């Protein structure tokens, strides 16, 4: 029944994305948040393969990424663990944390770091015992987040925000503009779904990148 | 005002549907002009991931084989966009009937993009064949005319068919599965077309995955 959102705290299209829903949300369009992460889509072990290589969340929690095609290894798999732990806390818990989170790092430009998890946590109104109790169940988050990625997987998911309509209309979603006024938050989603639901089958409207 | 720029490549069948429903929409009064990217050139290696095109296929001899993989497409395709180039000489509506024919016999028939299947097309499309004749003798002006739209294309950064250009910087690719020649489904499917590039939030994409 909710549409399923799949998203990475690194991308601010994502932020943007997650941002009318939750306006969305609260007129009463379902959705439901979910995690699909850009360094393991992108990675290149990973590029044209049947079935996933290498997974972000076989990966130690404290490692450097390097600079390459994990540079983002560890904020993200970090801010995955920490919203997967804040959602435990039920589902408006976790929106708010999510955004929470999303905002510290897009708005106000700070790191996906401890300071920004906690920062989102109290900014969020979790419970902060519970939350510090269930980030120490590390290989049931892990756990967890796998079963997004793998479900992210079987949808094809290569990017974020990808919206799960059901029925089979999944699309990528990449808008620039911050939307959060009702009103027009209600305009954009209704474009999206009319352009899944048409019957002329539309796959893909993209814009391309002018020289 | 100034009509709808429709980028297409005679080989794919996403740009075929997107040909047919901007015909039946010029039907109504929506302008449209038609222009030629090239898959082929588009997607050659040496192209891939430049700041400026390597490769031009107005550079290749008209009886050349590309070779190997997708550049087998190359002489069809650039001697298709020839044929239609010559045929647009003879004016808008000649243009349209030429590329339909042309597409109809490629995509409906399954006829390959050869000099029978132009010939055929420019007969479908009521020609005249002799003017068709001679204009086709000026390659020299065929291919400048073909490496124009090529760069129109590549300044705004085309990369698949069928691409439309609304004009004041809304430009887009449009990928759908279903013909659509219905007057009211067409003008429904261009008004979620245009309303995606207007919208104030600048929609870029919409795109959906391929499943596993």
């Amino acid at each position: 029944q909710p549409t399923d959102l799949y998203f990475d705290f690194l991308c601010p299209y994502a932020w943007r994305g997650v941002e009318m829903a939750h306006v969305l949300r609260g007129s009463g369009e379902g959705f439901r948040l979910r995690h699909f992460s850009l360094v393991q889509g992108n990675h290149p072990q990973n590029k044209d393969q049947e079935t996933v290589q290498w997974w972000l969340t076989d990966q130690p929690l404290g490692a450097e990424g390097g600079s390459g095609y994990m540079k983002y290894q560890r904020p993200s798999l970090n801010a995955f663990l920490a919203a997967h732990a804040a959602a435990r806390q039920g589902e408006e818990k976790s929106w708010a944390f999510a955004l929470a989170l999303f905002r510290l790092h897009h708005e106000d430009k700070r790191d996906l770091d401890e300071a920004a998890f906690q920062d989102a946590a109290t900014r969020a109104g979790l419970d902060l015992s519970q939350w510090k109790q269930d980030r120490q169940d590390e290989a049931g988050l892990r756990r967890e987040l796998r079963a997004d990625l793998e479900a992210a997987a079987a949808l094809g998911v290569f990017g974020t925000p990808t919206f799960d309509l059901g029925g089979g209309d999944v699309a990528y979603f990449k808008f620039e503009e911050l939307t959060r006024d009702p009103q027009a938050a209600r305009d954009l989603w209704n474009l999206f779904t009319s352009t899944l639901r048409s019957e002329a089958r539309v796959a893909t409207i993209r814009r391309p990148v002018p020289k």
